[PDB]
C-alpha cells in the first residue's frame, strides 16, 4: 500500500501544526504557573497532552502508508503576556487548524482514502470543542474584567 | 368513576402549564451552561426534573378519572439573555401557577373531590418554595451586582 | 464560527420532530400502563428516554453554532386506542424522521460541515433499529392475534 | 375530649364495613387458593391485610375520643363462584365504602374535627386505588376470556 | 407574597404559646430530675425538644410570608410541687393550644391560605396525642396512689 | 446547704441574660438564613446552642443550692437588619454579660462560695472568646466593605 | 478590651523567660546527645517542646488583650559541661520562674483579671513538677556517683 503524495503532504502539514501547538501550549502553561494562576495552568497542561496524543495518531497513520514523518519543521510560536493575549493566540492556532482540516478531508475523500478522512474528522471535532472553550473564556474576561476574573484562579498552598 | 368536566378542565390546564415550565427551565439551564455558569445550570436542571415529576403525577390523576390527557397544547415560552431576565420570567410563571392552583383547589373541594385537592395542595407548596428561592436570588443580585454575583458561580475544570 | 442558516433550519426541524416523538411515546406508555400491559410500558418508557437523549444532543449542536433552539412549536401527536394503532403511528413517525435525516445529511455534507452530518448519521441508525422492532411486533400481532399476543404481557404483581 | 355522637356513629359504621370486607377478602383468597389459581390468592391476602390495618387505625381513633368500638355487628358477606362474580362483589363493596367516606368527611369537617377527616381522606384514597385495580381486571377478563385469562395465573407446585 | 395581617397574628400567638410551653417543660424536667424521678424526666425532656421543633416550623412559616416573628413576649409559666400538679398544668396548656389551633385553622382556610392550615393541622394532631398521654398518667396516679406510682420511676444509679 | 440570697440573685440575673441571648441569637441565625447567608447562619446557630448549654449549667447550680430558678423574665431583645447592626448588638450583649460576671465573681469569692465563682470564671472565658470573634468580624467588614464581604458567604444548594 | 499595662508587663516578662528556657533546654539536649547520653537527651527535648507550648499560650493571651508581644529580648543562657551543672542551671531557671509566677498571679487577681491568673496558675503547676524532677535527679547523682549514674543512660543503639 502506497498513498498518494498529496495525502501524505496534508498529513505532514497537520503534523507540523500539531508539534507547534504542543510547544506553545506547554510554554503557556509553565508561564501561567510561574505567576500563581494554578487552575489555568492545569487546564493548559491537559490541552498540551491532548495535542501530544493527536501527534502520535498522525505519526502512526503516516507510517502505515510507507511515508517519512517530518520532525524538523516548526511554525511560528506565539507567546503572550496577559491572559487575553494567550487566549487570542490559541484562537488563531485553532482557526488555522480547522480550515486546513476541512480542506484536507475534502481532498482525501475525493480519492477513495477513507481512514485518513476519518482521522481528520475526529481531530476537527476536538479542535471545534477547544475553540468553543476559548471563546467562552474570552467572553467571561470581557464581562467581569481582568482582576476580578484572575481572583478566581489563584490558590495559596 | 367519572369526574366532573370542570375538574378535568382544571387538571388539564395545570398539565399544560407544567409542560411549558419544563421546556422553559430546560432551555434556560442549557443556555446558562453554554456561558460558563455551572452551579446555576445544575440548580435549573434539578428544577426541570421536579417539574417533570409534577407533570407525571397530574397525568396519573387524570387517567384515573377516565379522561383524556392533553399533550398538544403549549403556552408562550419566555427566554431571557441576562440572569435578571431569566429570574423574572420564572417568577411570572410561578405567580400564574399559584393563582390557578388556589382557584382550582377551592372549586374542587366544593364538589366533594378530595384527592385532586390534595394533589393541588402539594403542588402549591412546591411552587411557593421555588418562588421564595427566586426572590432571594433577585435580592442578592440587586445588592451585589451582576459581575460580583457571577464571579461566584464560574469554575473551569476538565 | 457561524453555521449556514440552512443547516440550522434542518437541525431545528429535527429538534421539533424529537420533541413531538417524546410527547407521543410518553403518552402511549402511560396509556398502556393504565390497561395492565406492563412489559410493553417498560419498553415504551425506554424509547421515550432515548428520544430525550437525541433531543439533548441536537440542542448542544445547535448552541455550539451560535443559533437559537426552538422549544415552542410541535407537530401533530397521534394517539391510538388499540395496540396495532399505536404501532402504526410510531411507524409513521419513524418513516418521516428517516426521510428528513437522509436529505439533511446529504445537504450538510455538501457544504463542508461534517460534525452535523455525523450526528444525523447516528440518529438515523437508531431510527432504523426502532422501525425494525416496530415492524417485527406488527408481524407477530398479525400472526398470533390480539388476545393471544396480549396474554403474554400481563402480570399480577 | 369527647367527640360528637354523630362523628362516632360515622366511625363505627366505617369500622363495621372494614370488618365485613376483611372477612369477605380472606374467604375469597382461600377459595381461589383451593382451585389452583396461585397468583390471585397472594394479591387477595395482601388486600385483606390492608383492610386489617384500616380497622386498627379506626379503632385507635375511636378509643382516643372516649367511645365504645363495636366488634359485634356485621353486614352481609358476598361469595362468588366464578372470578367475574368475585370481582363484581368487591366492586360493590368498594363503591359503598367510597360513598360513605365522602359523606362522612363532609360532615366531620363541618364541625371542626380535622383529624377524623384526614383519616377518612387516606382511607378514601386507598379505596379508589383498589376499585381502579378491580375495574382493570374486569376489563382484561372481558377482552381475553375466562380460560385464556386463567391460564396465566396457574403454577405447578 | 404578603399574607393577611390576621393570619400572621394567629401564627405569632401560636409561636408565643410554643415558647412558653418550651420553658415550662424544661423547668419541670429539671425539677423532676433533682428529686430522683429519672424516667419521668427523660419523657419531659423529649416533650420540650418536640416543642422546639414546633416553634422552628412556625418561625420558618412566618418568615416566608414577609412578617416579623415575635421573640419578646411570653405567657404565664406554671410550676407545681407535686406530680399531679405538673400534669394538671400541662393539661391546661394543651387545652388552650388546641382551642386556638382549631379557631385559627378555620379562619385561615376561609381566606385561601392552605399551607398555614396544614401546619396547624399537624400541630393539632401532636397536641391531642400529648393530652391523651397526660390524661392516662393522671388516671394511673388516681388508681394507684402517689407512693406506689413513684416507686416505679426511681432508679439507683448507672 | 443553703446559699446566700445575694449569690442566688446573681445567678438568676445571669440566667435571665442567658435566656435573652439564646432568643436573640436564634432569631438572628434564622434571619441570616432567609437572606442566603449560609456560613454566618451556621456559626450563629452554634453560638445559640452554646448559650443553651450555659443556661443548663446555671440552672443546675441554682437547683443544688435549694433555690427557685426564674424562667419568666426577659431583657430587651435587639434585632438588626444589616450585618453590622447584628454584630453591634451581639457586642453590646457580651459587654454587659462580662461586666456582670466580673462583679459577681468578686462578690461570690468574698463569701466562701468557690464553686459558683468557678462557674462564672468559665462563662467569662467563653464570653471573652466570643467578643473577640465579633470584633474581628467587624474589622473585616470595615476593611473589605459589605458587598465584597457578603460575596464570600453565599452558596447555591442541592 | 484593653488590659492594664502592668498585666501586659508581667505577661511579656514571662514570655521572655519562656524563650530563654526554650533555647537553653534545646542546647542542653543537643550537647547531651553528642556525648552518647540518649535517654537524658529525649527527656530534655520533650521539656523544650513543653516550653514552646507555654510560650504559645502566653503569646495568644497577650494578643487577645490588644498588646504587642516581645520577640526581641532575651535573658542570660546558662551552659554546663558536666551533668550536675546542667541540672543546677535548670533548677535556677525554675526557681526564678516560680517566684515571678506567684507575684504576677497575686497582682493580676487583685485587679479583676481572672483568665491571666488561671494561665499563670497552670504554668506554675508545671514548673513545680519540673523542679521536683530536677531535684530527684540531683539526689540520685549524689547517692550513686557520676560514673555509675551515667552507665544507666548509654545505648549502642545502631
Ligand atoms: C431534554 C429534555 C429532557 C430531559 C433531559 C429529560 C430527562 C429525564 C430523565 C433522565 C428522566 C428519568 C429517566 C428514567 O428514570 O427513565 C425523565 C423522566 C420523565 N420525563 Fe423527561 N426528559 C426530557 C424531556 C421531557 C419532556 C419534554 C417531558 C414532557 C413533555 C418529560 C416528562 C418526563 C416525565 C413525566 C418523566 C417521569 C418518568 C417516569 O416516572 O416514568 N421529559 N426525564
Ligand atoms: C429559653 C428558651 C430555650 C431554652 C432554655 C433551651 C434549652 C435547651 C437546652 C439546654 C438544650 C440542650 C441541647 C443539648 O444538650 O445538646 C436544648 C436543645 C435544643 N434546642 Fe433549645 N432552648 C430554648 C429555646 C430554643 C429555641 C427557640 C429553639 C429553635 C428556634 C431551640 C432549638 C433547640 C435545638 C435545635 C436543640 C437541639 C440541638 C441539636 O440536637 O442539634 N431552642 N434546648
Ligand atoms: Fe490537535
Ligand atoms: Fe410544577
Ligand atoms: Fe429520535
Ligand atoms: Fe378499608
Ligand atoms: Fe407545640
Ligand atoms: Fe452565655
Ligand atoms: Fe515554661
Ligand atoms: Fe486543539
Ligand atoms: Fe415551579
Ligand atoms: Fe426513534
Ligand atoms: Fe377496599
Ligand atoms: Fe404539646
Ligand atoms: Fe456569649
Amino acid at each position: 500500500m502506497q498513498g498518494d503524495p498529496e495525502v501524505i503532504e496534508f498529513l505532514n502539514e497537520q503534523l507540523t501544526a500539531e508539534l507547534t501547538a504542543i510547544n506553545q501550549y506547554f510554554l503557556h502553561a509553565k508561564l501561567q504557573d510561574h505567576k500563581g494562576w494554578t487552575k489555568l495552568a492545569k487546564y493548559t497542561r491537559a490541552e498540551s497532552f491532548d495535542e501530544m496524543r493527536h501527534a502520535e495518531v498522525l505519526t502512526d497513520r503516516i507510517l502505515l502508508l510507507d511515508g517519512l514523518p517530518n520532525y524538523q519543521r516548526l511554525f511560528h510560536v506565539r507567546v503572550g503576556q496577559s491572559v487575553t493575549e494567550m487566549f487570542q493566540a490559541d484562537r488563531e492556532v485553532e482557526l488555522e487548524a480547522i480550515d486546513r482540516l476541512r480542506r484536507g478531508i475534502e481532498v482525501m475523500r475525493a480519492k477513495h482514502d477513507i481512514t485518513s478522512a476519518n482521522v481528520f474528522e475526529a481531530i476537527l471535532a476536538d479542535e471545534e470543542h477547544h475553540i468553543d472553550y476559548l471563546e467562552t473564556q474570552l467572553d467571561l474576561i470581557e464581562k467581569l474584567g481582568e482582576s476580578l476574573y484572575l481572583s478566581t484562579v489563584i490558590e495559596q498552598t
